């Protein structure tokens, strides 16, 4: 109950909401069923419209009207925003020529430059070009300003889930906000777009923009605005703020529309219709820089124009039904559309059956235009698992198509022609980002890059220590004329052993066997000094890997590869080779076929042994450098060593093997060389974080030999291709990849043909970032570099998409 007889007058959108049943005046109210008898009346006029005309100049004051023409109006800040305009003879931002922002230009009494974030819902990254022609103050702030060709969303592409990532710094897995629609089960309650559970603050973690601001003395306007305050009147009210005395006034503000999306959902991404709405947003763009400019703070604010997501082609006649694949469709609930999550309708029903509902799911139609997947199995750059409330099941699915449970679903609601929520690599998803400002560069175009990293440097134009987040910071620094954040390498938290030879291969009772007996001081020589690190300025071209954690390790040396052995894991945590340009792929020898030798500078109680992979049926095993890479018929032992070896299920030893003796190869040609780092993940918990030693759950049966989730690769060159890999003098290009570890490859639907038709296609999908493999492995690449480290961080969030242009 609100005793909602108090009254706004001298309130209106009032910045502190105040305590129950008292009437609120603030924003909010209206989302509440709370706002004061007269905060229409008051708050929201609209007599007279938004714009001043040639007969309203200097007219009386009158405080009924939306916005004011009286002489007074500056001073009062609450002219129409084109006042200026058509009683002062002056110009329209948009009309005025740019001219570098050096320094901020601000009113005495502002502290700093205020942040204002426009963020503009379903605004498809590729209408900056394809809208440019009806845009001009949106196109003045992006050739101005700082622009970045895209900007990547987190998945799901839906629109709470990516401004609430916006405002935190954090996956949806990590925040909370996993969907526009949830299931909580330890809260036994749900979350909807329209309704009013999703105001109840359990919903809502991490620690968002306007929370850190407030917790450190800066204050924050409305970020959320209530439906139906009309844009004008949002874009009116953030003025009249920025004119309130030091103390009160706040230094971050958000706008949001829920323009272009609204639209494009009912006439799709380029329907004729959409012209309308991106002129309508443009002039709202206008009004802010024009409103700036009357209170001359337009070279004194930091602008960003941000979009949640973009927007596909999707209609009715593209849905799969799970009616047409399971017999069961009652037994499940479905979250639908552009994604699928499924569980059980019943948690008293104990024959509902995950794994007979995914394998019901899998490749069972020719053009099937979803995937399923358990959600640890999904692209680890996804970062879509650890939350109780994402679903154990999962549909990936394609774009341009929609799931449904049944076909009733559908017509017991054709009406949209667009829709979003998929995979957030796919081009169509894909949003903006101008920032225009005293603190941002000057017509200056960045890299795309990933909206997670948006929080930490909001906090930097702020003034702000973000709170922990899934940003890189630094990696952005690039985007900013002052106010960087120098980051410092972390230190690493394990050194390495350096071990020589300290066992007789008769100490070893690994059941391991070689052909290798068969039989110099030109080199024997030449050998030791491979053994030492002779050819490891080849191999290990950016330095060593840092270990962040507490371990025991190794550093091995050898002609064609170095590795860090992990004396806890029983294999390396990293193998460090270099292929150039000219290298020779050659074959494993036939004698050598069932080879593994000992190490004689590991210890045999530090060692995998053959004899467990014979005992176990469902295990084989492959290595890290790969033979097939091998310098020299002599070099080539080394690629056997025990040392090197890591446990693959058969049907992985596929994948892996054609990704080493074709794939870097070509890859090889087609940069001038490529340096190669690859190794084990293990992920248990689906946490994306590295795994202690007390969390794996599958081991190397009757053996101590831990079995990875997965297994990723980092593959370096130099930007220009026109220098090797080996001796490049600039900046690097880097693509990295994290593949499941799985005993069966039920994910590729066309794997029982040859390897050429399918594993590379299966790579793209599990492409990642340097990034992410620090988190699941506790690694530090790039250490040694001649760049600057903003750029390494900058290269070490890079993801190579798969995408065309
Ligand atoms: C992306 O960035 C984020 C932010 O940096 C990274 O997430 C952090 O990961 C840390 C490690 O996993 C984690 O640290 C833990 O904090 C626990 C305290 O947690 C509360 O306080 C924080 C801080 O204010 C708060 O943010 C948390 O909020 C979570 O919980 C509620 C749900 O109830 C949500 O509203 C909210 O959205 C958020 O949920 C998310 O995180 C939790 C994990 O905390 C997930 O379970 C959810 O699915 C969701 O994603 C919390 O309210 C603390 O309890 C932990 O301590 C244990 O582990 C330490 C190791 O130091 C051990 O020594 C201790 O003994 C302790 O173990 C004991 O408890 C165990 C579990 O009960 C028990 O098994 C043992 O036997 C012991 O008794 C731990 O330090 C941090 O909370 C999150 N922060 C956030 C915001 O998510 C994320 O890792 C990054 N991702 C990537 C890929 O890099
Ligand atoms: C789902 O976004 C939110 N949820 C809860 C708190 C705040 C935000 C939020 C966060 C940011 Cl960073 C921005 C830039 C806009 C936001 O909300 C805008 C909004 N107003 N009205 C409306 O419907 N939306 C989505
Ligand atoms: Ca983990
Ligand atoms: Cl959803
Ligand atoms: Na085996
Ligand atoms: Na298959
Ligand atoms: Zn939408």
């Amino acid at each position: 109950w609100t005793a909602t007889s108090g009254s706004c007058k001298g309130r209106c959108f009032e910045l502190q909401e105040v305590g129950p049943p008292d009437c609120r005046c603030d924003n909010l109210c209206k989302s509440y069923s709370s706002c004061c008898h007269d905060f229409d009346e008051l708050c929201l006029k609209t007599a007279r419209g938004w714009e001043c005309t040639k007969d309203r100049c200097g007219e009386v004051r009158n405080e009924e009207n939306a916005c004011h023409c009286s002489e007074d109006c500056l001073s009062r800040g609450d002219c129409c925003t084109n006042y200026q305009v058509v009683c002062k003879g002056e110009s329209h931002w948009v009309d005025d020529d740019c001219e570098e922002i050096k320094v901020p230009e601000c009113p005495a009494g502002f502290v700093r430059p205020p942040l204002i974030i426009f963020s503009v819902d379903g605004f498809r990254a590729s209408y900056m070009k394809k809208g440019s022609k009806v845009m001009p103050n949106i196109e003045k702030l992006r050739s101005c300003g700082t622009h970045a060709p895209y900007m990547r969303p987190v998945y799901p592409t839906k629109t709470f889930p990516n401004l609430y990532t916006l405002a935190t710094g954090l996956y949806p897995e990590s925040h909370g906000i996993v969907g526009n629609s949830m299931y909580d089960p330890v809260f036994d309650a749900s979350f909807h777009l329209r309704g009013r559970e999703k105001f109840n603050h359990r919903w809502w973690g991490g620690q968002p923009l306007w929370i850190t601001a407030t917790k450190q003395g800066v204050r924050a306007g409305t970020f959320f605005w209530s439906v139906s305050i009309p844009h004008e009147r949002r874009i009116l009210t953030i003025l009249q703020w920025l004119s309130l005395p030091d103390n009160e006034r706040p230094s971050v503000y958000a706008f949001y529309s829920e323009q272009p999306d609204f639209s494009g959902h009912k006439y799709g991404p380029f329907g004729p219709e959409m012209t309308n709405p991106l002129r309508e947003i443009d002039k709202t763009v206008g009004q802010l820089m024009d409103g700036l400019k009357q209170l001359r703070l337009h070279r004194c604010v930091n602008v960003i124009f941000v979009g949640d997501h973009g927007m596909e082609d999707v209609t009715c006649d593209r849905t799969e039904f799970l009616s047409n694949y399971l017999t069961n469709v009652d037994d499940i609930t479905l979250v639908p559309g552009t994604l699928g999550r499924i569980r059980a309708k019943s948690i008293n029903n104990s024959k509902y059956d995950p794994k007979t509902i995914i394998a019901a799911l899998t490749c069972k139609k020719p053009d099937q235009h979803f995937k399923p997947y358990m959600k640890q199995h999904l692209p680890k750059r996804l970062h879509y698992a650890n939350n109780r409330r994402i679903e154990d099941i999962h549909l990936l699915v394609d774009r341009r198509w929609h799931v449904a449970r049944k076909p009733l679903d559908v017509y017991k609601k054709c009406f949209f022609q667009g829709d979003h929520g998929f995979d957030n690599k796919v081009n169509s998803m894909q949003t903006v980002f101008v920032g225009y400002g005293p603190t941002f560069k000057y017509r200056t175009k960045v890299p795309p890059f990933e909206n997670i990293e948006l929080y930490n440097v909001m906090c930097d134009l702020l003034g702000l220590k973000p709170a922990p987040n899934n940003g890189t910071h630094g990696s952005l620094n690039h985007l900013l004329r002052t106010n960087t954040f120098r980051p410092t390498m972390p230190d690493e938290v394990s050194r390495p052993n350096y071990p020589g030879i300290m066992y007789l291969q008769s100490e070893f009772d690994l059941g391991c066997t070689c052909d290798d007996k068969v039989e110099n001081k030109l080199e024997e020589l030449n050998k030791r000094l491979h053994t030492k690190g002779s050819t490891k300025e080849r191999h290990l071209l950016y330095g060593r890997p840092a270990v962040l954690y507490r371990t025991s390790y190794d550093i091995l040396y050898h002609t064609d590869f170095e590795s860090g052995y992990s004396e806890i894991f029983l294999m390396p945590l990293w193998t460090s080779y270099t292929i150039s340009k000219q290298a020779e792929v050659s074959s494993i020898p036939e004698h050598l076929t069932n080879c593994v030798r000992p190490d004689v500078r590991v210890s045999p109680g530090f060692s995998q042994n053959c004899l467990a992979y014979k005992n176990d049926k469902q295990m084989s095993y492959g290595f890290l450098f790969p033979p097939y890479l091998s310098s020299s018929p002599e070099a080539k032992y080394d690629a056997f060593l025990v040392t090197n070896m890591v446990p693959m299920y058969p049907a992985f030893k596929r994948v892996w093997a054609y990704f080493q003796r074709v794939l870097v190869k070509k890859y090889a040609s087609e940069r001038n060389g490529v340096n190669v780092i690859s190794g084990p993940i293990f992920d248990y918990n689906y946490d994306g974080l590295r795994d202690t030693e007390d969390e794996i759950k599958q081991y190397v049966e009757g053996s101590s030999i831990p079995v990875p989730t997965h297994y990723y690769s980092i593959i370096t060159s130099c930007l220009d291709f026109t220098q090797p890999a080996d001796k490049c003098d600039g900046p690097l290009s880097v693509s990295s990849f994290i593949l499941p570890h799985r005993p069966d490859n039920d994910e590729s639907c066309n794997s029982s043909e040859d390897e050429s038709k399918w594993v590379e296609e299966l790579m793209k999908m599990h492409t990642a970032r340097v990034r992410d493999i620090e988190h699941l492995t506790g690694l530090d690449f790039y250490r040694k570099t001649s760049r600057s480290y903003s750029e390494i961080l900058t290269l070490k969030t890079y993801l190579h998409t798969y995408e065309s242009e």
